[PDB]
């Protein structure tokens, strides 16, 4: 399954890719907590809707930060 | 959970950030597939225990790609 696990003070930065039935596409950036960035780029592609009809969406991870502590 | 969804073809950047029990820290990148990418630093702090000991980790996200597609 596709799960974001949420961290405290998380920055995530998310790429979307619009593609549109005639071939076009449209990329946009949103930043911010994964929950919030992705509703706003939920909520761009909800503006197009009347245009361009209805949208499905996959997510797939770019980056990951690893916090690897040694106990000495 | 922690869960990494594979994708074909994935391109993941991942920032190792190593903590050492003397409050010490050293920083490395490492690139591939998520699978491979962590691989490669865990084999990295594999090799440091020997002299700082015992490592745990957690894993956060940093970077997403959005792919929205219109039907019309
Ligand atoms: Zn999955
Ligand atoms: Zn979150
Ligand atoms: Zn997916
Ligand atoms: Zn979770
Ligand atoms: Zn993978
Ligand atoms: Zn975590």
């Amino acid at each position: 399954m596709h799960h974001h696990h949420h961290h405290a003070m998380e920055e995530v930065t998310i790429k979307a890719n619009l593609i549109f039935a005639n071939g076009s596409t449209q990329t946009a950036e949103f930043k911010g907590t994964f929950e919030k960035a992705t509703s706003e780029a939920y909520a761009y592609a909800d503006t197009l809707k009347k245009d361009n009809g209805e949208w499905t969406v996959d997510v797939a991870d770019k980056a990951y930060t690893l916090n690897i502590k040694f106990a000495g």
